[PDB]
């Protein structure tokens, strides 16, 4: 599913991401835009052989099991394919574990490079939440 900006903002808000670990909703919408272009089916393969999955591009090296990343962890205890669902619950629940692990949203390279330090409130402007 390819979300609309305000549609995804509302879905993330109802799943508890607004101000989660101090990150306002615009940060999460901005990260999703640049990680996946709002597409739950996005996948991208990394140089180490791991793959990133879903709207928040969660990495199989640490967070999910895809059966082809040897020696990797599955810290969210989910198959990576569950992160590609039109229902963002599994991606949100895993993202909450990632953002809580000490490095905040810096785990998302596109957030660090394209959202951090910008007016992220602009990503939720006009939306009915
Ligand atoms: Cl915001
Ligand atoms: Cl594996
Ligand atoms: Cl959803
Ligand atoms: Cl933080
Ligand atoms: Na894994």
């Amino acid at each position: 599913k390819v979300f609309g900006r305000c549609e995804l903002a509302a879905a993330m808000k109802r799943h508890g991401l607004d101000n989660y670990r101090g990150y306002s909703l615009g940060n999460w919408v901005c990260a999703a835009k640049f990680e996946s272009n709002f597409n739950t089916q996005a996948t991208n393969r990394n140089t180490d052989g791991s793959t990133d999955y879903g709207i928040l591009q969660i990495n199989s090296r640490w967070w999910c099991n895809d059966g082809r990343t040897p020696g990797s962890r599955n810290l969210c205890n989910i198959p990576c394919s569950a992160l590609l669902s039109s229902d963002i619950t599994a991606s949100v629940n895993c993202a909450k574990k990632i953002v809580s692990d000490g490095n905040g949203m810096n785990a998302w390279v596109a957030w660090r490079n394209r959202c951090k330090g910008t007016d992220v409130q602009a990503w939720i402007r006009g939306c009915r939440l």
